């Protein structure tokens, strides 16, 4: 089976996922924003790391813009039978995406609980 999660609720589940990211990844997640999309260009993806070019990194007014981790609501939900499973799956996806961005592989992550 699979659980349906409306967009507003899914945003809340994303917040809960981020709140539960282990402290060892907190600094790695500095100035990274998580955005939700329904469906990826590639059907296999649960998430995607988007690095912002240096040219686009700052604003007219001094603001720094964050890198993005995109989370795909449809592909995540298809794997989940409960909201808690969704939270877990979202968390796992964000942590993998950030780890891989900083060149940490899944064997190292297994040593870090993912």
């Amino acid at each position: 089976g699979m659980v349906y999660v409306d967009p507003d609720r899914f945003d809340e589940l994303v917040a809960e996922a981020l709140d539960g990211i282990p402290e060892e990844f907190a600094r790695a997640m500095r100035n990274v924003a998580v955005f939700v999309e329904d469906e990826p260009d590639d059907p296999e993806l649960l998430g995607l790391y988007v690095g912002i070019p240096l040219t686009e990194r700052t604003t007219a007014y001094g603001g720094v813009l964050p890198d993005r981790i995109i989370i795909y609501r449809n592909t995540i939900c298809a794997l989940c039978e409960t909201e808690s499973e969704v939270i877990d799956e979202v968390r796992k996806t964000v942590v993998h995406e950030i780890a891989h961005h900083f060149g940490i592989d899944d064997e190292r992550l297994h040593e870090l609980g993912y």
